[PDB]
């Protein structure tokens, strides 16, 4: 009935301490709680992951290393993700809320659960990769495999959920979709319109490689056109999506220039599948526009129409100096030739009309 929203004190301040995303998700739960949209929502308190929880995807060795530098502070802990004190600790905080959320769409308790501090999707099974020390994603889709047949992984974050497509790669029972900059020299570097899964799970991998300066339209045209083939084919039982908001315009990022608006069109096309869906968030650099486009989405989700004016709260400053939800595209241009985004959309067209069930 109501949507699922995962959270408590204890893992958002957890989530808080996270390097690259300072106080991140109190800014989030700070400006959804402002617009009063956890009144509309059952909470529900996330566990943590145990380490066998973590196993069902992760090598023990990596793990039990993980564990071990977390306790000082060949595994990818380098530069993007070096071994910082207590990340073992949040990373298992973050991988249990979302295999809760998991849970809870199981348990018939909602059909949209939503976890915005997971989304950790290019971690490896033995190793770290691009901040992200477990991924949450895939645990969560094991988790959902108990009950859901077939499940249906989307990631519209700007970069490639390579560590989700790679769990999976050799599978027909997940699909997984990424919509990406694909550039040369743009992490992680995978993921053009030819990645399409390997062995049994060839066809079952789709990619489509953008360009610097998509806007909000072409962008949903491009994921409509998708996702409609997407379901036709491989009927999903369960969705898990990833909303990671380093695409909107103001990000650090400075690749893609979304707007929640075109985002949401995005969420709301999946939505009416009316199928059991998990909601995780992902990159987004530029604070205060992840808490407004993650609050624009959260009323999405509940069917509401939230105010323009940015309610007085704990983080109010950070939305100066118009203090509007409303972000507005920058004037940077789109790198998308109209012809080059078609031959992508025949090509995937193509690859699915290979997949029957
Ligand atoms: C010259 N020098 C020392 C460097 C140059 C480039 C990078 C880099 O691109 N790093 C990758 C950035 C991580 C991207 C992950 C962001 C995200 O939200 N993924 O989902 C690093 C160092
Ligand atoms: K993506
Ligand atoms: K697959
Ligand atoms: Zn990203």
């Amino acid at each position: 009935l109501v949507p699922v929203y995962i959270y408590s004190p204890e893992y958002v301040s957890m989530c808080d301490s996270l390097a690259k995303i300072p106080k991140r998700a109190s800014m989030v739960h700070s400006l959804i709680e402002a617009y009063a949209l956890h009144k509309q929502m059952r909470i529900v308190k996330p566990k943590v992951a145990s380490m066998e929880e973590m196993a069902t995807f992760h090598t023990d060795a990596y793990l039990q290393h993980l564990q071990k530098v977390s306790q000082e502070g060949e595994y990818g802990l380098g530069y993007l993700c070096p071994a910082t004190e207590g990340i073992f600790d949040y990373a298992a905080a973050i991988g249990g809320a979302t295999i809760t959320a998991a849970q809870c769409l199981i348990d018939g308790m909602c059909k949209v659960a939503i976890n915005w501090s997971g989304g950790w999707h290019h971690a490896k099974k033995d190793e770290a990769s691009g901040f992200c020390y477990l991924n949450d994603a895939v645990l969560g889709i094991l988790r959902l495999r108990r009950k859901f047949e077939r499940i249906l992984y989307v990631d519209l974050d700007l970069h490639h959920g390579d560590g989700v497509e790679d769990a999976f790669s050799f599978t027909s029972k997940v699909m997984t979709v990424s919509l990406h900059k694909f550039s040369p020299g743009f992490f992680p570097g995978t993921g053009d319109v030819s990645d399409v899964g390997l062995g049994k799970g060839r066809y079952y991998s789709v990619n489509v490689p953008i360009q610097d300066g998509i806007q909000d339209e072409k962008y949903y045209q491009i994921c409509e056109s998708v996702l409609k083939e997407v379901y036709q084919a491989f009927n999903p039982k369960a969705v898990v999506l990833q909303l990671g908001a380093d695409t909107i315009a103001g990000d650090p990022m400075c690749s893609f220039n979304m707007t929640p608006v075109g985002i949401g069109k995005c969420l709301k096309y999946i939505l009416q599948w009316q199928l059991a869906t998990l909601i995780l968030g992902g990159g987004g650099y530029n604070l205060a526009n992840t808490a407004r486009c993650w609050t624009y989405l959260t009323g999405v989700i509940l069917g509401k129409t939230l105010s323009s004016e940015i309610p007085d709260h704990e983080f109010f400053t950070a939305y100066g100096p118009d203090y509007v939800l409303e972000i507005t595209p920058s004037c940077r241009p789109d790198r998308n030739e109209p012809h080059r985004i078609q031959q992508i959309l025949n090509y995937i067209k193509g690859n699915l009309k290979h997949v029957v069930i």
